[PDB]
């Protein structure tokens, strides 16, 4: 096929329409991406906060092993339990 | 050019006319593909991080309950642990 300048004009409009839709999708995905990066940073800060508490409790239990305290022994079993 | 005999072009001349626009479309399509993949990886990473938060939080809550249940002992070591549990920053 050889094509009219009018069919080209409509072909150009089609491409411009799809370009607008893909730009919208980029904007939506960039906003989502920014929110996910914030959420992972905040979640990792909570992990570090809680992990620090567990490490300090571990140190207190280790320092008091001489006491032979069954309550501290139960806490050590919680600290060292797997998932 | 008349309405009977309009200017008519090859699909190759059209390709060269539209090539710049098709190149810009390709930039945004590839950006969509890259961002969709990134976002899927981030959603998995947040699920795994939230599971670790729940795991550690469960340990802290269970230790809290044991400390509360033994408050009658007046044990300064348990009091140090409760200080850790209830401490900020």
């Amino acid at each position: 096929t050889r094509i009219t300048r009018l069919q080209e004009k409509e072909d150009l409009q089609e491409l411009n329409d799809r370009l607008a839709v893909y730009i919208d999708r980029v904007r939506s995905l960039e906003t989502e991406n920014a929110g996910l990066r914030l959420r992972i940073t905040e979640s990792e800060e909570v992990v570090d906060f809680y992990f620090g508490k567990l490490r300090n409790i571990e140190l207190i239990c280790q320092e008091n092993e001489g006491e032979n305290d069954p309550v501290l022994q139960r806490i050590v079993d919680i600290l060292y339990a797997t998932d």
